[PDB]
This record gives structure tokens, C-alpha cells and sequence, in this order.
């Protein structure tokens, strides 16, 4: 939404607590006047690059640390420079997963993993491993029940067992990743796919199963497992099945591998109210109260804030939250993510469709990926000099031209003659949006 | 600003006679009319255009227009049927480029020899008469010839007399890919003129306002000058003559002509008060008697005055002269040569470079100079190498076109010094404002 200072715009997904969230934004107001609208719009970390900078964005984006490092590569978050004071209430490792390139771009507000959650009703001791799953199915089925149904639509929740037996997105030694170096076409990757795809085939699972259908069949009772984050817990409460909270299953004897995400607050870098900003993370979310108010809306996992962290323990959802957090990985940041992201979920779709075979469309994945930072543009459109091609692109070329004093051909000079005046007007209007975007982007710094 | 005038023009012409003009118009419309003479103004021009800090008129020879009009600095001009008649064909010429007329011709301007009458009854007829010509005034505490040296115009008569010349012309169009800077008659002509510096019959240093000075107070015999230098010599009270140039080797000094013109802004908000301004005031008899009585413009373009005045014996030498020489040409690639003879001229005055030096460094200079247009992005640019307000520039042609850049144009984003990249993209916002008053004005 259009943001005004004087005013704080949030964007969440819609799956977090945002209306917790809109409570402490409440409280916000009353002590200072300022109203905090909090929005989760859809496919919001694909929007946000879009409209950042422009003033069409938000102030605050709510994401997990993955996406932040393209952010910051493009230069959309501002710099966040807490006092010592502040950083030690949090996690160190918290702070880590949030720095990028030696500047901190954002606050860190909880730590979550994914979790095998079970129907102790249906389920009294859930599988240790998912090679047992495949009798337990047909154990359930003859009882008119499921063994297990999570989301097969997003990378995330498959992504634990494709890097269980060896897959990774990028070799890590020291403090870098080889973005050179890439793991979704191994051996260990291609056993956790075929096993995944062989789940399907023998109808112990359904490629088509998303977020929504998983959840209303486990909460209704349907089925005996589901795999989730601590979010979800909140729902199934109401549902009030009798569940547990506990460890993934083994893949060849070794522990499910999540990724595992930092939920943090990132400030638009060109956001006039960046000052008002870090005093509602700061001071307001960032508290033993705060974040009470989000949890309590939807389970954040481990939060951040050691003070807050310490209290909810206690709690064996929790723990086991932590559990398989520990067995885990935490994401990379850098930008090259959103390609792995992206190569990966085509490839688990595809695979688990009957589509493409496991290896076909593994090795896709790695090839995408692999090949993705040599990309973007290397050559101007053949005749856009000469003044041939869409009239965005002759304006733009005009405006280079321009920009860098050089004379343009006279092909070039008459297209800038014959342009319509209500065309030319609205395509440079957009042009001088533009500039004043990367203008303001350059003066955050 | 809408509802003024602002006019540019050179300032050793008639800037006073022309603001007179002004005020006539003033007072018949309410509306001011500004008249400014900054110094290199047909260089500063497309620096302001269409920002709003230029003029809405510019006034120069027709020379310099066609390389405003190719970066679309300039309005196209549509006078009736009825006014274009009131003018010499041959100058509606030199305004046209691309098949449009793109200035208001004023008046038709060629230098000549000025000579003091009380130092010299009989001024010579050929050039290499001259170094003689000094050293027996020299003697007499006095000097032959003195002319500015600092700009190619002056010097460019001589050089063109052996076979020099700027771009060729065959068929009905110039030869871009032929120069004649480095001929054997370019090479004749500079020599000569550096011959004359080295044996101190000249100073390398001479500007137009020192050769000015000298003249009018009677201590060189000759210089040379333009028809608007006529009105300081009067008030001197120096007994001169106006007549035909030296020769060289037998053959003509072949001055470049220049048609004075009017050009106007294409960000102007005022244009159509600019075209009743110059086609209703200016180019009329008392438009023009007002501004040549200040200073002389020459052989005006409007055929009534122009006959009123081909009558005095100064605009018959000047015309003289003129029929000797070739009307300049007005492509783009005219402002490259002028930088390039400039240099040659100075460095081979100097002594700094020898003439074979100069005019070889000008001639490859001018012939591969880029007014053709770009065909190619430098190397490297896209992959993010080069100059940081290229890779800037093409950053913003990026982002413009939704088009996702390389990593190395990326990272050259990232390591940007702040200072650096603020300054070049508030100087890219002014570049865009201004394309955008361009196209506001339609
Ligand atoms: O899918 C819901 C769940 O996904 C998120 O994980 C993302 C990742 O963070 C994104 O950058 C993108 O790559 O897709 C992944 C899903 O495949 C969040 O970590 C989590 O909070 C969110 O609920
Ligand atoms: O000398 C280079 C210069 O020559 C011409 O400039 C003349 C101008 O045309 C005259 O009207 C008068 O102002 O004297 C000037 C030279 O001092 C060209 O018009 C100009 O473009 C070129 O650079």
C-alpha cells in the first residue's frame, strides 16, 4: 500500500500472526499516534523487489532471511545498526543470519523449522524413519485413514528429505558459498526424490496435496501425520486433535535435513519513516510482551529475544521445533537462493507428476542453477541503435543516450519526433520513477 | 519563463540594436524581451536546452544547427509562403536539414581584409607580400598584420586557398568519409602562416580582442574581420578600407561563409511569440536597419534591405570575398572539424606540434569522429566494465526496459562511492526533465 510518513505499512505472509502483530501496531499507536497497518498480500517476497523504493511498498517486510540477500544486493533494505545494548538481547546466530556482505539488513524475530506433527489418537509412536511410512499407510488405510499428508507444492517441506541422504543448494566451508559448487543433482538428492516419488506411486501420498488440503486433513482427523512449522500449531488447537510435536523421520538412518529460516524485519531502504520503524521493532515487537501478542495469534518457534526465548523452553513443541533446527541447516542469504528455490520446486513438481523422471528433472534444477549467475543481458536489441523495436525500448535507449552525451542516429531522432505526445509523456513519467527509486536507494547508504 | 523572451547572441554583434527590436515588441505585446551574449554560447547551448536555464532564441552562423537539430534541440520552423518569399532562396538552403527548415536566416556574413588607409594607400594583393610588408613598418614602429589566430574561422581562408577543405561535396550531399585537413593545400596554406609566426611577423598569442585594440588605434596597417567589426573601427576614426583578401599561390583566399540564423528552443513555452518576434519584427527593413546600425550584419537574407544596402562599397567586398569562398556546411560533423582544425591550428602556431603533426592529428580525428551515431555499446559495458557514469547510464537503460543486468553490472552497483553515484543520477533526472519539457512543449 501507498506509504505516507508520519505512518507504518507491514507486509507477512499470511500464514504468520498478523494480527498479533496488528495488536502491538495497536499499542504503537496509542503511545505515539502513529498508525500501523499490517497487509498479506500474496506472493509478497516476489511483489516486494518490485515496488521497493517506489513508495508503492511497505516500510517493514516481514520474511525469512533467505530472500533478504537480494534484497540487499539490489539495495532495498536499509542498513540496521542496533546499540550493543539491543544486539545482546538477541541470539548471535540470529544477528548472523541477518548480516549480509558486513552490514545487518534486518531484525531477526524467530527461528523455525519444520517439525513431524502426529495424532497421538490415531498414532500413539509416530515412525522413526520414513522407510517404515509405506506400512503404516496400508496399516491406516484399512481403517479408512492416511499415514501422512504435508504440502508437495513448495520446496520447503520437501526439501528436508531431499538433502537427508546428500543434497545441498550450496558447498559451504569457512564463511563462503561456492555458488560455483551445487547439490540438487547428487546421489544423495536423486534417493531422496525417488523415494518421495515412489510415495505417490503407490498412492501413499498425492502429488497434487497442498498447504490448505494437508491442513484440513490432518486437523479433521483424516490423517495421522502431517509435517509443519509452528505456526500451524494454532489451528490445530482449535480442532483440538490430540497431537504431538517430534522429530522428522530418518532417510537411510540420517535425520531429515530442514533449512531452516530466520522470520526477520526488514526496513525499506527509501522509507521516510525508518526512524519510527526501528523504534516499533526495537522497543514494541521486540519484547517479552510483543511478541506474546504474535505468538499468541500463531506460534513464532524460538524466538530471537533470549529473554522471551528462555520462557517458552519449557514448551515440548519447542524443543522439538529446536530439535530438528539442529539437525538442520540454516539458509544461505545469498541472492542466488531465489534461483534454487525456483529450479526446485520445477523439479519436485515435475518429478513427482509423472512429468519428468527424478534424474531428468534434477539434473534441470542443477543446470538452471548452476547457470544462473552468468546470466542477464549481454547484447542490445540489433536494430535498437538504428531506432528499430518498441517504442519503451527507443525511449530508453534515447534517454542513455542521453545520459551519457552520446549523439543518437537519425533513425533513432526521427522515432523521437514521431513519438505520439500522450505516449512519450507516460513512458518517461515511469522512466523518472525509476531514476527517483535508484536515486533514493544510493542516498539510504 | 512562459510570457518572456530570451535571446542568445554573439556579443561583438548588434546584441544592443536587437534588444531596440525588443523593446518595439514590448511594447506592443507586453512582453519582455532578454538579449544575452555569453561567451562559447553555440557551445553552451545543447548544454542548456530545454532545461529551462538557456534561451527560447539562439542566434548563429547556420553553421552549428544541424548538429542541435540531429539531438532534437531545435523547433521546426513553418513560415507562410509569403514570408519565405521575403528572403534569398540560397539562405532557406543553409537552414535546411532532413528536409526541414530549422532556423530563421538573418543575414549573410564573410570575412575581409581591413586596412588603414593613412599606413597603407595600396594594401597587397597576395599573401607573401606581407613579410616584406612588416619589416618596412617595422621600421616605421609599426606592423603589417594582426587578426585573431585562436579561432580557425580566420585562419581557415588561407588554409582552404592551396586545396583545403572540410568535407566533400558530391552529388547533393557532403562526403562525410572525405576530409581535406591534411592535402597538400592545407598543408601550404598553415605552413605559410606558421612561417609567419616563427619569423616574428606575427604573434602566436593574438586574439581577436588584442588584434581589435591594435587596429583601431592604428598600429598594425591590416586585420581581418567580419562585416560587424565595421562599427568599433568607425568610432576609432581610423581611415580604412574594406576590400577582397590576399591570394596564395595565385589563387583566391576562400573564406567559409556563414548565414547568421535564429533558432528556437524546442522546450520553448513561448515559441510562437519567438516566430512573430522574428518573422514580424526582426526580419523586416526596421527590424533589420535597427540591429545593422548597431553593428553591420553584412548582406541580410531579406531581399528588399539586402538591396537597399548591396550599395555601400563595405557589404560589396564582403560579398566579394564571399562568392570566393564555399557557404559552410551545416551537419553535424562541422562541430568536430572546427575542434580538430582549432587544435591543429593552435599546436602548429605554438610550435607544438609541426603543421604535418597538427593537421594529420585533426584530418584521422575528423574522419572517424562518431556524429554518424552510436552503432555499438563500448566493450565490456553490459558485463558490467567501464567509465561509472556509463555503467550507471546503463543501469538506469535497464531498470527503464524491465530487463535484468549482468552480475558484474550488479556488483559495479553495490561498490558505487556514494558521493560519485549521487551526483551523476541528480544529473540524470535533469537529462530526463528535460527530454520531458521537449515533448511537453508539442
Ligand atoms: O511455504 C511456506 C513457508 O515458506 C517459506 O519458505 C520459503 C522461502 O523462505 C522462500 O524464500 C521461498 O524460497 O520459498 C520457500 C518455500 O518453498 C518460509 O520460510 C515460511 O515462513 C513460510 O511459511
Ligand atoms: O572558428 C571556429 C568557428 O567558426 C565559425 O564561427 C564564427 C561565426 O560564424 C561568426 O558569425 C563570428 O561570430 O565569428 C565566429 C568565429 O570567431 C562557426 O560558425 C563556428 O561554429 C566555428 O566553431
Amino acid at each position: 500500500m501507498k506509504i505516507e510518513e508520519g505512518k507504518l505499512v507491514i507486509w507477512i505472509n499470511g500464514d504468520k500472526g498478523y494480527n498479533g502483530l496488528a495488536e502491538v501496531g495497536k499499542k504503537f499507536e496509542k503511545d505515539t499516534g502513529i498508525k500501523v497497518t499490517v497487509e498479506h498480500p500474496d506472493k509478497l517476497e516476489e511483489k516486494f523487489p518490485q515496488v521497493a523504493a517506489t513508495g508503492d511498498g511497505p516500510d517493514i517486510i516481514f520474511w525469512a532471511h533467505d530472500r533478504f540477500g537480494g534484497y540487499a544486493q539490489s539495495g532495498l533494505l536499509a542498513e540496521i545498526t542496533p546499540d550493543k545494548a539491543f544486539q545482546d538481547k538477541l541470539y548471535p546466530f540470529t544477528w548472523d543470519a541477518v548480516r549480509y556482505n558486513g552490514k545487518l539488513i534486518a531484525y531477526p524475530i524467530a527461528v523455525e523449522a519444520l517439525s513431524l506433527i502426529y495424532n497421538k489418537d490415531l498414532l500413539p509412536n509416530p515412525p522413526k524413519t520414513w522407510e517404515e511410512i509405506p506400512a503404516l499407510d496400508k496399516e491406516l488405510k484399512a481403517k479408512g485413514k492416511s499415514a501422512l499428508m504435508f504440502n508437495l507444492q513448495e520446496p520447503y517441506f520437501t526439501w528436508p528429505l531431499i538433502a537427508a541422504d546428500g543434497g545441498y543448494a550450496f558447498k559451504y566451508e569457512n564463511g563462503k558459498y561456492d555458488i560455483k559448487d551445487v547439490g540438487v543433482d547428487n546421489a544423495g538428492a536423486k534417493a531422496g526424490l525417488t523415494f518421495l516419488v515412489d510415495l505417490i506411486k503407490n498412492k501413499h501420498m498425492n502429488a497434487d496435496t497442498d498447504y490448505s488440503i494437508a491442513e484440513a486433513a490432518f486437523n479433521k482427523g483424516e490423517t495421522a501425520m502431517t509435517i509443519n512449522g509452528p505456526w500451524a500449531w494454532s489451528n490445530i488447537d482449535t480442532s483440538k486433535v490430540n497431537y504431538g510435536v517430534t522429530v522428522l523421520p530418518t532417510f537411510k538412518g540420517q535425520p531429515s535435513k530442514p533449512f531452516v529460516g530466520v522470520l526477520s524485519a526488514g526496513i525499506d531502504a527509501a522509507s521516510p519513516n525508518k526512524e519510527l520503524a526501528k523504534e516499533f521493532l526495537e522497543n514494541y515487537l521486540l519484547t517479552d510482551e510483543g511478541l506474546e501478542a504474535v505468538n499468541k495469534d500463531k506460534p513464532l518457534g524460538a524466538v530471537a529475544l533470549k529473554s522471551y526465548e528462555e520462557e517458552l523452553a519449557k514448551d515440548p513443541r519447542i524443543a522439538a521445533t529446536m530439535e530438528n533446527a539442529q539437525k538442520g541447516e540454516i539458509m544461505p542469504n545469498i541472492p542466488q537462493m531465489s534461483a534454487f528455490w525456483y529450479a526446485v520446486r520445477t523439479a519436485v513438481i515435475n518429478a513427482a507428476s509423472g512429468r519428468q523422471t527424478v534424474d531428468e528433472a534434477l539434473k534441470d534444477a542443477q543446470t538452471r542453477i548452476t547457470v544462473s549467475p552468468f546470466g542477464g543481458l549481454k547484447r542490445l536489441p540489433a536494430g535498437l541503435l538504428l531506432g528499430h523495436g518498441p517504442i519503451r525500448m527507443v525511449l530508453a535507449i534515447l534517454a542513455f543516450l542521453r545520459f551519457t552525451a552520446i549523439k543518437p542516429s537519425l533513425g533513432l531522432i526521427n522515432r523521437w519526433g514521431s513519438v505520439g505526445k500522450k505516449e512519450a509523456m507516460e513512458i518517461i513519467k515511469k522512466f523518472k520513477k525509476d531514476l527517483a527509486a535508484m536515486l533514493r536507494i544510493i542516498n539510504a547508504r
